C-alpha cells in the first residue's frame, strides 16, 4: 500500500493506518 522503506524513494511518509 503506502510505502514506508527508504528504496522505495527520498520520502515514504509510513502511516500508521497505512502500514
Amino acid at each position: 500500500g503506502c510505502c514506508c522503506n527508504p528504496a522505495c524513494g527520498p520520502n515514504y511518509g509510513c502511516g500508521t493506518s497505512c502500514s
